């Protein structure tokens, strides 16, 4: 075939029922992760060639950075319960990886903050049950599916994005060959 089991994707030996669509998981000090936000926008191009009716979700780990690794977690369900996912995603990526001024949750906060989000908001929010609960629901799905390693996207439950075994010599080709890829599992 032209797509191949263990080739664009592989097959979860343990198959999750009830899982979202369309799940990726990331963490703020995945190298990669950052490639894949800032310089190929995968979500963005997986979302253009997805069907009607396919929502995505994306989930931050806790298994990089220790402790700020937990509350970058923390943090990302902060983003979600009040929708601001797009308004602090380059900002931590940069404050992490690039600029490397993310040292502490307080910078973490400043972020927000800088980001227009007030401040007696954010801290509401870090300290809700509502959050607290989103912090579970992404741990509880990446341990759904064992997960060691980010970036990561699984579709549908069963299959596991395998970005290792397409081209990479051209970055344009390589995003389409993977949102194709997820589209072709998601016709599954």
């Amino acid at each position: 075939a032209q797509y191949e089991d263990g080739k664009q994707y592989t097959t979860l030996e343990k198959p999750v029922a009830g899982a979202p669509q369309v799940l990726e998981f990331f963490s703020f000090f995945c190298p990669h992760c950052y490639q894949f936000e800032e310089v190929l926008h995968i979500s963005d191009n997986v979302k253009k060639k997805l069907p009607e009716g396919v929502k995505m979700t994306k989930y931050h780990v806790n298994f990089m950075g220790g402790d700020l690794g937990k509350d970058l977690t923390q943090a990302w369900a902060v983003a979600m319960a009040l929708g601001v996912e797009d308004k602090v995603t380059v900002p931590l990526f940069e404050g992490v990886q690039k600029t490397q001024t993310i040292r502490s949750a307080s910078d973490i906060r400043d972020v927000f903050i800088n980001a227009g989000i007030k401040g007696e908001e954010y801290d509401a929010a870090w300290n809700s049950f509502v959050v607290k609960s989103l912090v579970a629901q992404q741990e509880k799905a990446a341990a759904d599916v064992q997960l060691r390693g980010v970036p990561a996207m699984f579709v549908n439950g069963k299959y596991q994005l395998n970005p290792q075994g397409m081209d990479t010599s051209n970055m344009d080709v390589f995003v389409q060959q993977y949102a194709d890829t997820v589209k072709y599992l998601s016709e599954k």
